[PDB]
């Protein structure tokens, strides 16, 4: 019923508000997506997507936040400039996503690609 759909949207938006991986712009974009759904099945699909995106954003935030530890404890200080530049480029791309205010991507594949670029570059420093 209409009351069932309204309640499912409210629940989903409340869950999204609790997430810590997603940025506030990402939460707002997803809450808007939730509000536009016409069935509870579709609300659940979008909430499942938000939960997965939240996990990837958690992974991305860790990969970016650990950069100073990596610079200090890996071979970064001794490494060739190409490897150091690749790492800083990848970290900067991750920072761009996290700090974005204008319509941040809600594409988990885009996030996963950025995570993988950081992880690949970090691996070459160990």
């Amino acid at each position: 019923a209409d009351q069932k759909l309204q309640d499912a949207k409210t629940d989903a938006k409340q869950q999204i508000t609790n997430f810590t991986g997603l940025t506030e712009p990402q939460k707002q974009a997803l809450e808007n997506i939730i509000n536009q759904q016409t069935s509870r099945a579709n609300v659940a699909k979008q909430l499942s997507h938000a939960k997965f995106l939240n996990g990837k954003m958690e992974e991305l935030k860790v990969a970016v936040a650990k950069a100073s530890l990596v610079r200090q404890n890996s071979n970064y200080i001794n490494e060739d400039v190409s490897e150091k530049e690749a790492y800083e480029q990848a970290i900067a791309k991750g920072q761009e996503i996290i700090n974005s205010e204008n319509n941040p991507t809600i594409s988990s594949t885009d996030i996963n690609r950025t995570i993988q670029e950081i992880n690949d570059a970090e691996q070459n420093l160990h």
